[PDB]
């Protein structure tokens, strides 16, 4: 359908609306290229490990590397209804938001391919639940808006993306990685990615955040379904923190030969505490 | 609907595409950021002029900010179709791809905004031919692919976006530029702006002439759709072209106080030249 006029021939952008703000801020600091990264010393901790202490890592990147590829695909749903509805700052926004994940699934990709695994199909470390929220939940609440861009349907993608996918799980797995390998000494080139991951995210997160509290302002029994929303999900998100924590006590050997006490019930404890404390990022009125 | 796997889980990016490759190109070569550019100059030489000179340089920037504002919306569905088709490797180019035009929407907006037209509707310089091409013809060749992800709607989408609006009118706008304000030595933030999208647009147009080859390799008989689409636009390219020849004619005081004999003749032949070897990079065979 056709366009019926452009804001920057009428008028211009609105400089102060605050995604032209995060726009800007994600061209300042977001300039890093997962190909510059050097996994060199990867290759060579990989290699160094046994086939158990390899695969204790295994997991972890299997659910990274899905859950970035899952998101770049389904972003584009968001990008198109927010730009049918008129909003060219928040479009302008969104294409730093595809394009960090794009270099995202870069990143884990070169570091599987660059430690000789790029081969293994690490699809056998998604659960039932891991494919709930990344195989069918995400996608689903993310193509809605093709046909429905009310504001349940905004307020429902923007919360199983932004506040339940990157901001409970992606937050959780940086600190997962950094309490195990930067203990560990391990894997300096894929911290160093993990690292550039996590600031990108602060973005990811803040737009969400912005976008279900713009819409709870407008109605503020959008709060509940938010609310909701975040709870529907909560079961799949620990179930796969679980599952995940039984393949951790189950192959202990990297743990032991690295000493590293690994606090399981603290890592669950960063999970629940990020899921309360992104639904504390949004205010009833 | 769901995602069946990841190709990035399964195994890694396809490190030899074509599409990989424009994309590595791009991180390299699409640092710049349209915020950096000093239009302070621009805003002196804009206000120097008499408001004849004001006008004659308006039609233009008015073409150019209606398009990077269209074709940022627009690449939306390309990007949607090609994920659906699961070329990742074609995504990760496009999300540089939509991120260029962003800038490029924001690099002609800030321009407008500091000489003090920001405030300006610059629509009265879109004739009839114009909105053919970019408020109609554009989104409906790039909408449909949402329904219609065929190999004749993908070439018809990338002949419209890629071969007639970025391959003609963006680099006889190019073009126009310099030949027009680079002799006068006006606009120098301006002119740095149009040879960073100059830069951006080779790729643009690289996607293009990957697309449409790749499906003409499939069946030599698309090589005669390409065809067609692109005669079928021409009437409203060199429609649009008439009548900013025609203001240019009737507005001729800029071009005498700078001594620019522009030849309007030439400006005509270049876009004719661009049309015919588009044409020419897609082969039959
Ligand atoms: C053993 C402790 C459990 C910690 C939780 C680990 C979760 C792994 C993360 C996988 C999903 C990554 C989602 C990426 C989202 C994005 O890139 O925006
Ligand atoms: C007077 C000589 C005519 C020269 C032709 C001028 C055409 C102006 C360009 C306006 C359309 C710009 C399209 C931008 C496309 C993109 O950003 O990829
Ligand atoms: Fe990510
Ligand atoms: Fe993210
Ligand atoms: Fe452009
Ligand atoms: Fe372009």
């Amino acid at each position: 359908v056709h366009h019926d006029g452009f804001q920057t021939v009428k008028a211009t952008i609105d400089w102060e609306h605050p995604m032209f703000k995060l726009y800007e801020k994600a061209k300042r600091n977001g300039k890093w290229n997962p190909a510059d990264i050097d996994f060199s010393q990867d290759q060579k901790d990989f290699a160094s490990l046994t086939s158990e202490e390899k695969i204790s890592a295994l997991p972890l990147v299997a659910g990274f590397s899905a859950g970035e590829e899952a998101v770049t695909l389904d972003i584009l749903p968001m990008a198109h209804a927010l730009a049918r509805q008129g909003r060219l700052e928040d479009v302008l926004f969104l294409t730093t938001f595809m394009h960090d994940e794009a270099k995202h699934v870069e990143m884990f990709s070169r570091w599987q391919q660059a430690v000789g695994i790029g081969q293994m199909d690490l699809s056998v470390f998604h659960n039932d639940h891991y494919k709930r929220i990344f195989y069918e939940a995400l996608p689903e609440a993310m193509n809605r808006l093709y046909a429905d861009d009310s504001p349940e349907a905004v307020i429902r993608a923007a919360t199983v993306y932004n506040m339940i996918v990157e901001g409970t799980l992606a937050e959780s797995g940086y600190y997962t990685f950094r309490q195990i390998y930067k203990k560990a000494g391990l894997f300096p080139g894929l911290l160093q990615g993990i690292d550039y991951l996590n600031m990108d995210e602060g973005r990811h997160i803040q737009f969400g955040i912005y976008t279900i509290q713009r819409i709870v302002n407008e109605d503020e029994r959008y709060y509940e379904l938010f609310i909701r929303y975040m709870d529907e999900l909560w079961p799949h998100v620990i179930g796969y923190v679980d599952y995940l924590t039984e393949l951790g006590k189950r192959q202990q050997q990297l743990a032991r030969t690295y000493a590293l006490e690994i606090d399981y019930d603290l890592l669950r404890h960063y999970v629940i505490k990020q899921f309360n404390l992104r639904k504390k990022q949004i205010s009833r009125t």
